[PDB]
């Protein structure tokens, strides 16, 4: 026999297969790169004013943040409609926007004595520990009021520099540029943003009726205890009405169809965890399905708990004067994206297991599986000194060359210098010596005479094998 | 052309969606004059199939002829931009 179970075996994974594909097709149209690309556009490129040729992208002094503020963003923000406002005459602008920030207290560190009779206040860097809750100017409303975490009903950003809280002191605009432009010309006679501010965030988000999609923006521009700005943005494209149409109904379908099938796989699978044979982890065959299953089944969870809560999208519409909260919505977005993406790559994958049906197969299968041994020997030695050139470069370059900032950059500006992408000119002014000394070593070394092992190994495994099927076949 | 979800239905007032064979409109708008403001069927027009970036457009649809010099092209244009040619619901 032996062949009974494995057609079954290979229908239902087709099955699966198509659901998963079709899942996967019906979730990712075309339509949302277009708006997140005119969004971004319309947001991030055109410049601060008509003279200045500065955009949100290239801000670099806290003036520039207030020249932004007021004229890109407001003229962005409000359309004059042929009362509402229309982002493109059809995206529509639903609730106000809002604007917080993060401050820390004076005297947070402690100048030395030495120096003390010239400097007289200091602020550290952001730290939960050390933010300033009193307070200050003229002492109305909530933008000179500390309001807490939870009372803002916000969450963590983790943001470039570091990770921001939710808390701070913020201000909800107006719905005219009338009445935004007079608040925002408010906040800049008094002083706002002073020294001791160290992050501030602009949000608000639109609807756009003509195909049920909504759209999630936040800017965040940071400013380091040292010095400068470094801006941020996200633009996520939400849906959350979704059951409208007859195709949103045979995705749901298709949801459920995957459930079950995701059911029946944990149930076969711990049928024959322990029944077929015990402890059975030699395999990688096996050692994958319960990834499959773990993955989707984390994937199931996200996405039945971020439905089953949109009591914020009902509370707004209940009253359309104030500001929308959909960071939640969106993060979790992210996170389901994220999920399903491995997900369905490891689906994939898995296809690898029933293409045997041939000799040729058999025999190129038989040589990957052979030497993966050898292959995993050698990659520890060759990832040591992988990250020994790394560590050097970080240490050595890691400060003034904008590459080597940290530690992930040097590992992929090595990849990099692997396929021969990035230029060596930018290395000898960051250091005259030692920069094109550790360029060529790196590529000498790692380019051909520790690249070249791989294939050596691969080709005599193969030649081997190859001679070792003939020879067997020969003999019997 | 789509449903618009009731509730928010009091705000959001026409929908304009996006272009399909089976969505397109072939009814008089403005001032109803001839060439430029009555649907044109793709047989009559002597048209075909594009096939551009977003979709598929049809040879069908509303046309005006142009003029041999610039004076009353000109005209004409400003004509068409004078009465609004192009509202919202072009694709
Ligand atoms: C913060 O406190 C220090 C310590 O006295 C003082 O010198 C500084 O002026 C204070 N900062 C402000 C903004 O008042
Ligand atoms: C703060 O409140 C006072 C008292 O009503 C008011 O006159 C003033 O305009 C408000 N704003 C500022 C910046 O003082
Ligand atoms: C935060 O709490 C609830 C959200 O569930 C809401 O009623 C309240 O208005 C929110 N406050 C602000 C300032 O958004
Ligand atoms: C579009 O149609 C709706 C009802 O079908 C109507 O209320 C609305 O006024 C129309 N808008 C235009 C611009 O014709
Ligand atoms: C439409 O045609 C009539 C017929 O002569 C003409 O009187 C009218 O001016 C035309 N409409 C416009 C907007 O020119
Ligand atoms: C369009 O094709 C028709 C054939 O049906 C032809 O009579 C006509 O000359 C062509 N051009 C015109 C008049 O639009």
């Amino acid at each position: 026999k032996y062949l009974k179970s494995v057609l079954r075996e290979l229908v239902t994974y087709l099955l699966f297969l198509i659901v998963l594909c079709i899942l996967t097709y019906g979730m990712m149209s075309s339509n949302v790169y277009y708006y997140t690309r005119m969004m971004s556009q319309l947001f991030l490129d055109t410049p601060v004013s008509k003279t200045e040729k500065t955009n949100f992208k290239t801000l670099s002094s806290m003036e520039d943040f207030w020249k932004f503020t007021e004229g890109s963003l407001l003229d962005g923000l409000y359309w004059k409609m042929q009362n509402r406002s229309f982002i493109f005459y059809e995206n529509l602008l639903l609730g106000v926007p809002r604007i917080r920030q993060l401050r820390v207290r004076n005297g947070s560190c402690s100048i030395p004595q030495d120096l003390r009779d010239e400097i007289k206040e200091c602020y550290d860097v952001y730290s939960v520990s050390s933010e300033d809750r009193a307070p200050f100017g003229p002492r109305n409303g909530t933008a000179w009021i500390y309001t807490s975490e939870k009372d803002l009903n916000g969450s963590s950003h983790w943001g470039i520099i570091a990770t921001y809280s939710g808390a701070g002191y913020y201000l909800d605009l107006s719905r005219t540029r009338e009445e935004t432009a007079a608040q925002v010309a408010s906040l800049k006679k008094n002083v706002w943003l002073d020294r001791g501010t160290r992050a501030t965030f602009i949000d608000f988000s639109v609807y756009n009726a003509n195909i049920n999609l909504f759209c999630v923006v936040r800017l965040l521009v940071e400013f380091p205890a040292t010095g400068g700005v470094i801006p941020s943005w996200q633009f996520q494209p939400l849906k959350l009405i979704r059951y409208v149409t007859t195709f949103d109904f045979f995705l749901a379908a298709c949801e459920i169809i995957f459930c079950f099938f995701i059911f029946y796989y944990v149930v076969e699978e711990i049928l024959e965890i322990r029944i077929h044979k015990l402890h059975y982890f030699r395999s990688f065959w096996n050692c994958l399905d319960v990834v499959i299953v773990v993955l989707s089944v984390v994937a199931i969870g996200i996405n039945i708990y971020r439905t089953s809560n949109v009591e914020v999208l009902l509370q707004f519409l209940e009253d359309q004067n104030t500001f929308p909260n959909f960071e939640h919505l969106a993060y979790w977005q992210i996170q389901f994206n994220n999920i399903a993406a491995v997900t369905v790559f490891f689906v994939w994958i898995k296809l690898f297991k029933f293409i045997n049906f041939n000799r040729t197969m058999s025999q190129l299968s038989t040589t990957m599986s052979r030497c993966a041994k050898d292959l995993f020997g050698f990659a520890i030695m060759f990832f040591i000194i992988f990250l020994a050139y790394a560590q050097l470069a970080y240490l050595v370059f890691g400060t003034q060359v904008d590459d080597f900032s940290t530690f992930q950059e040097c590992i992929f500006t090595q990849f990099r210098i692997i396929l021969g992408d990035i230029n060596f000119a930018e290395i000898e002014e960051a250091n005259r010596v030692l920069g094109p000394i550790y360029f060529t070593t790196f590529v000498f070394f790692m380019f051909f005479i520790l690249l070249n092992m791989f294939a050596a190994i691969i080709a005599d495994t193969y030649s081997e094998v190859k001679s070792d099927l003939a020879q067997q076949k020969a003999e019997m």
